[PDB]
C-alpha cells in the first residue's frame, strides 16, 4: 500500500515527465510513491472534455462525465481515492496539508482548467486547494507541487533532510565567511553566524515596495 | 518580438516538457515567448554542480561557478537578464509580480536545489521569490508557475481576457440550477445565484479544521 497518486489532466505527459527526475523519481524508485497520470481525453467522446458553460460566459468549462468516468475507473481499478482538486486560480497549500496527505494511501488530483470544473463534480471532491493570489492556466503545476511536497516528507525517500556556502573557498574574488571555515574553536561561533544572520533574512523576505502599503494599514 | 526566459536548472527536460502544452506552447507558437532551459551541468567548469557546504551542514548546496558561467553566457548571447531565483522553500508570488514581469524582455530564473544556492550568487540576483509555507525539493515548479502566469497575461496569447456548470443539463440525476437556465427573465436572477453563492465559497475556503487553531490564535 505504497502512496499512489492519480492525476486527472488533459496533459498526462507533463506529469510523467516531472516524475522522472529528482525526489519524485527517487520516491518511485524506492517504492514509496506511485504516480498515475490519467488522461481525461481517454474518458471522453470526441475529446470534447470541455464545453460552453451556461448563463453565458466567455470560455469553456470541464464537463462532469469524463471526470466522473475517470473517478469510477480509479475506484474500480485501485481503491477509493481521497479526491483533491486544483483549480486554475488555487495554489495556497502549507506543510500542514502536505503532512496530512503524506499519511494517506490513495490520492486523486483533478487538474482544473479553463473557467473551472462543473460543480456537480464537487460531490466527489474531498478537498479543494484554496485560492492563491495569482493565476495559472491549469492545475497541473499545483498537482506537481503537491506530489513533490508529499513525496519528500515520506519516510524512506529523504535520507536525512540563514545563508549557505560551498566548496569554492574564493570565487570571482568573493570569499566564504572565514567563520564557516575553521571551527572546533567555532562550534559556538559557527552558531553565531547561524543566528546573527538567520533572522535578518526572515524579517526581510523582499524589501520595502509593498511593505509600505501592508505595514501601513496594519 | 518576444519575451525570453532562461531557466537555470539541473533538470532541463522538466522545463522543455512543460513548454510543449497549454498556454506556454501557444505563446511560443505565436512568437510571444521563448523559453530556454539552460542545463547547469553543461556549464560546470570542473564538471561539478553541487558540493558540500561549510560550517558542517547535512547535504549539498549549488555551487557558484556554473550559475555565474550560465549567467555570463546569457549576457553575451542574448542580453543581460532580470535575474529571478526560486529557492526550494520559496513560492509566494502574486498577480502583481506576474504583470511587472510580463513587461520585461529577458528573465533568467535560477532554480534552487538541495540546501540552497551559494550566497555569492545573490550579487547578480535581482529578485527572490519569498518563502511560501510549504517546502519543495527544487525551484523548477516555481519557475514553471512563473512562466505560465506571465505567458497567459501577455497580449496576443489569450483571446481576450461562484459555482459553474456546463452542457450536460442533467447527469447522474444531478441537474443544473434551472435558474441559471433560461433568463431574460433571469438577466438579474442569474446575477442572484452569481452573488447569493459567490460569497459562501469565499468565506469557506475549507471548513472547521484549522480555524480553531488559527482564528483564535490572533
Amino acid at each position: 500500500n505504497p502512496l499512489r497518486f492519480f492525476v486527472l489532466t488533459i496533459f498526462p505527459h507533463i506529469i510523467s515527465c516531472y516524475s522522472e527526475y529528482g525526489i519524485v523519481k527517487q520516491a518511485i524508485k524506492k517504492g514509496k510513491v506511485e504516480v498515475y497520470p490519467i488522461d481525461l481525453r481517454e474518458f471522453a467522446p470526441k475529446g470534447q472534455v470541455d464545453d460552453v458553460p451556461y448563463g453565458g460566459l466567455p470560455g469553456m468549462v470541464l464537463k462532469p462525465e469524463p471526470i466522473y468516468e475517470a473517478y469510477d475507473y480509479v475506484v474500480e481499478n485501485y481503491g477509493k481515492p481521497f479526491v483533491l482538486i486544483t483549480e486554475p486560480w488555487g495554489e495556497k497549500l502549507n506543510q500542514k496539508l502536505v503532512n496530512e496527505l503524506s499519511k494517506k494511501e490513495r490520492i486523486m488530483i483533478i487538474c482544473g482548467r479553463y473557467e473551472g470544473v462543473d460543480e456537480r463534480v464537487k460531490k466527489i471532491v474531498d478537498m479543494e486547494i484554496s485560492l492563491g493570489d495569482f493565476i495559472l492556466s491549469g492545475g497541473e503545476i499545483v498537482a506537481l507541487a503537491v506530489i513533490d511536497a508529499v513525496s519528500r516528507v515520506l519516510p524512506g525517500v529523504l535520507s536525512e533532510p540563514y545563508p549557505v556556502y560551498t566548496r569554492p573557498r574564493e570565487y570571482r574574488g568573493m570569499k566564504v565567511p572565514e567563520e564557516l571555515l575553521s571551527g572546533h574553536h567555532k562550534l559556538i561561533e559557527l552558531w553565531k553566524l547561524w543566528h546573527r544572520i538567520e533572522n535578518t533574512v526572515k524579517k526581510r523576505p523582499d524589501l520595502i515596495p509593498k511593505d509600505l502599503t501592508e505595514l501601513e494599514k496594519d
